[PDB]
């Protein structure tokens, strides 16, 4: 009884933080329709942004036609207005008609801080490109997208990495049971990190280090807040990165103790029938590659799985791949599709 | 001083001839490739990842000069026909990777050729395998092949072993994040031993690979025979590894106990830090291995527990330390 | 006009994608050194370009491309080739081994009528550059050269400059991709080149080039007035040509600039915008002029010319030497 | 006995202070950046191009010890408010990249501050215009502002020189194939000092871009101002840079004179090698520049001749060991 609109009743968006993935989740929303993009807020001049998303270096030429304005450029004919506002409590959303603001500056994942884009003359309401902390609702799509009614003022999209995990472990334990379980991820470099090393911001004195010409660990809290997209795993999974020089695309690696007994191909078996638009599954023996740009949010690789026997215990390895970039902001903007529609 | 040959001036053997100037008792007469000797001096002078040479360096006819002294070079396919005798040459170093087997290493061994020879890679199963510091008990002298097994083994052993001795090893899944190597394309195209993985160009790509050295354990650490399983992914730096092994022991344990233990069997060979360092900092290192007391992790859910520990190598030079102290080792025990 | 392809390397597997896309040319056989499973692997997935348009599946003795087989071989010898079993009539020799008339006359026997080397061939072959001399092709020849990555990069540039102010002489550095011909990591160049042994990802690597020099063979009014050097450098794909030159005419940038914008067209095209190589790859004109890295220096009455244009190394020669390839099989 | 102080502990900053560990007669005291000690203290140890420090690296309140002796560490976003005397500090490393001007470099000099100062990058006109070895000459030690010129510069000039004094130039074009800087996006997003170019993933693109060494080199050779102009191509190398040259000349020459020319003129500044080396092998090297006589052109066609020479110089140590040489000469002649 949640009554969406249709894809004609158009919802107007801004996006705050015109980045990696404001510029991508932007070039997605061209294809949806019912979903427009009217303003963007950022800390610079329209000429950077409207270059930066014609070209672009992992995620190839942008599919149409970009020419700048005066406050703004054209994309295939509309005109969407570009501002240089550091404070979201400053932003004047409403005037551009827009109802939910995409906050994807990095800076402001905090349901205290997001809310600063909700006043008088902003915005409705805000999905975050990144993990909110808890309190704010966090989904995953295709996992827990249920959770939302609309009546949220301030949402998740949960981080590149959650969305990866998320459906494969789900699976697993739907399936098996999953007792507990370790993961690391090999990630891209990030632009939090350093080109060259450097003192970095954030105190990481492993980000500081060349980010490009390293392979750099790192922390990652994804799996241990992965109670909030699957709450029968809560406080069972923990986890680590190691960055290394690809400048897109990464792959979770997840061992787990299970509560059954398994062989490879029933772990395998499973995660293909679990497969949809958000998950995939292959057989194919790729590389990183080969999954940037894709559409899944995690995409397993059955070639990696491993199931160890030792005695009578069992150790369960399950990989899946997924372009931090596109992957992500694919689920994000299915979130934000149908966040949209149900909205109240 | 015992003479050594190199067959295969490639990155282990350019890198173990290097650490060879500063072992006394152990000098190369020796350099067989397939290439002149003007190509391989220059390989030893300059090298992208591990500096210039520390010396002087002049090619000749038939080989080049190492401060002074004259190393041969010859360009022979076929390990059977190669001399070493003439240059006295007792024990080769078998780089080129394509002799890793104890049938085709004794190939070497032959009327003018070698005593003995140490493979610089895992060979069969009916070849002594040694990590040195770890298992170099198991040398006699009287072998004729041995294998100072491969990069990741010499990692994750003193590692591996420590956690046994200490806390007893139930079973384990490995994961080494690895530089990409030689047997990988610069470019995507077609791989001659038909990996469809190594075929993808190497610096552009994390690549997933696998790895036997978790499986063949057991030839170093008995005890953990048949434990021990594990995988690869190799990435865009041209030389420098990490091992993560995720484990259940035995005993209960904490980060700390795990930490100290691995600190108490720190050696020439097993390194402990606990600086948050990364890959470029381990370039050049001569551990074989390099624990990481920041990235241990102990979870305990219900009342179980699963225990991961890392330890960084430069799969070049850690290796290529190790390889050297086998063979010092071994140079000497010769009977 | 069925086609056979030798070597399904970069740019015999990007040939081939590029083919499909051609009405009246089809690739009916390749030839190379390993199973069709390698060679389906590797044209369904591409590091630099991007996964195939459409469908692979591996079969016996080949595999099918959207339905229709295509036949593989793995024959060491051209001469060995039976192409005219599968109805070729000419072959792109992309091995980078047969890369001369005699080595690739080897491939006309039976075989196949004609063949089409993806690299400079000898002297004696006539070299295409599209759209620059494809004129110089009657039809009656046996052997042709599509050229090299840097010529067809190189030719329209030079051409241009040539046909609206006249060139005295020209230095060429070319800041390129590294190729397969490099080494991964530091290791024993089989072709003696003590720099491509070198790891080629980790480096700025100096390297000779003979495109400056054999432009006579494109432009013969420019014969011996260019000399160049290249510096390969840590991308997997995408290049471009930088060229110093003196010229008999003084000029001002924007005349330059202009006469490359009317130079413009399917092989030569012309920007303004502030692009880096990632933003090239994948196009398909043979040579890009970037009007933003124009230099002209007049010191006392003398003039140095600086003209800058990109190219992806991989599928702006490939472009070339298919519509090269389509025009030659149009012929007969 | 001279106390140096750092402002900006970055890639210069951070080389230049391992170079002093062996320059007796000058001694940091001090270090200025925007970050804690332990920050610091980290990336002096460790370095990722460079190789770790030799020596000894220890964190302490208000700064870390090396090898023993307390260096302070503060964190002042304005060099007027830098209290260098109170260390000791003679002269500044100004290596921040943000006060390469007489007027802001000036701002250390004030009382409680220091007595002079050394930019390391290109600072205006009226600034003199340092490589050393070839232009030192121009120190008297009155100065209150410095510039150690830019990486390019260095590499540039002693090759310039070379050319013009046995043969002389005409005019010329100089390229230079440059690593990546700090001053490139790790990857694609906005650039904040308006740049399109370095705007965009500076490890994953040949990055075309603008250079003034070229135009300005006149600061350092007077007698081939306005004579040179250049630009720049960044590509994927963290460290380690070539230049080209391609120039006119008043006399006719051949490769081996031009080659021989070269050579003479070697020193601890300006090196030669034969040796078809790569950009690696030059990583952490002493000399400002160094030629390479494997890729010298001279092309004759017609009467005209164009002439191409190329030196490589790591953009990082070449810069900084020539940066500690004027440094130390400048200390010794205050
Ligand atoms: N792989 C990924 O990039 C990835 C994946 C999932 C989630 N995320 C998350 O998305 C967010 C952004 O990641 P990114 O890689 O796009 O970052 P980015 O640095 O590429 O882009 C962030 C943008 O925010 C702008 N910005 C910074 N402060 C601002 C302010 N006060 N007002 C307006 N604009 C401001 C910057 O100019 C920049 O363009 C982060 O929260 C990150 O954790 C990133
Ligand atoms: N990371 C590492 O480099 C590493 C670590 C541990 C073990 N290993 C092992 O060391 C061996 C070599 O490794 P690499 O990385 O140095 O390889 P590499 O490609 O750098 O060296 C191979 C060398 O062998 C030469 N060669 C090939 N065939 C020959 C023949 N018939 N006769 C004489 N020489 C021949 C080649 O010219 C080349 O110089 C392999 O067995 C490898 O698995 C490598
Ligand atoms: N890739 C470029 O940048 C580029 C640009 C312009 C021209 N070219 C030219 O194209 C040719 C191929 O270059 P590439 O980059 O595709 O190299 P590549 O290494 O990708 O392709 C070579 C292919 O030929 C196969 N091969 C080798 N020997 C063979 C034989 N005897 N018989 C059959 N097949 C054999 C190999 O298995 C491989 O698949 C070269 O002549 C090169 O000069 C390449
Ligand atoms: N790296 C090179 O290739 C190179 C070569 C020649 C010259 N230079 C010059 O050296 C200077 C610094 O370059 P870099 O490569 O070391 O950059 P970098 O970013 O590594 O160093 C800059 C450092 O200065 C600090 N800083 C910034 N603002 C500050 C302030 N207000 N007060 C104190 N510290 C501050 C930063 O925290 C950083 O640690 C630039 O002018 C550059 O042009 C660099």
């Amino acid at each position: 009884g949640l009554v969406p609109r249709g894809s004609h009743m158009v919802v107007k968006v801004g996006i705050n933080g015109f980045g990696r993935i404001g510029r991508l989740a932007f070039r997605r929303i061209q294809n949806v329709e019912g979903v427009e993009v009217t303003r963007i807020n950022d800390l610079t001049d329209p000429n950077m942004l409207a270059h930066l998303l014609k070209y672009d270096t992992t995620q190839g030429r942008f599919d149409g036609t970009v020419e700048v304005k005066e406050g703004g450029f054209e994309v295939n004919g509309q005109f969407v207005k570009v501002s240089a506002e550091r404070e979201p409590a400053n932003i004047d959303w409403a005037t551009d008609g827009v109802e939910i603001v995409l906050e994807a500056t990095g800076f402001f994942a905090s349901k205290e801080k997001a809310e600063q884009h909700i006043h008088e003359n902003g915005a409705k309401k805000v999905v975050i490109t990144a993990p909110g902390g808890n309190d704010v609702k966090t989904v995953v799509f295709n996992t827990n997208h249920d959770i939302l009614d609309g009546t949220e003022t301030v949402i998740s999209g949960a981080s590149c990495t959650t969305n990866c995990l998320a459906p494969m472990a789900k699976a697993l334990q739907d399936n098996f049971g999953v007792k507990q379980g370790l993961m690391t991820t090999i990630h891209a470099y990030t632009g939090d990190q350093m080109i060259l090393d450097g003192p970095h911001r954030g105190g990481d004195l492993r980000r500081a280090r060349a980010g490009a010409a390293n392979i750099v660990p790192n922390s990652t809290g994804a799996a241990k807040a992965i109670g909030l997209v699957i709450p029968e795993l809560n406080g069972k999974l923990d986890g680590a990165a190691q960055r290394v020089p690809v400048p897109t695309g990464s792959v979770t690696e997840l061992v787990a103790t299970l509560e059954k007994d398994v062989t490879v191909e029933e772990v395998n078996a499973a995660m293909k029938a679990a497969a949809n638009d958000s998950y995939g599954y292959t057989e194919d023996p790729i590389v990183s590659s080969d999954i940037v740009g894709i559409s899944y949010g995690s995409l397993f690789d059955a070639t990696q799985t491993k199931v160890q026997t030792v005695d009578g215990n069992q150790l369960v390895k399950v990989v899946s791949w997924y372009d931090n970039e596109m992957s992500y902001t694919s689920q994000l903007v299915r979130t934000l599709e149908y966040f949209a529609k149900i909205a109240k």
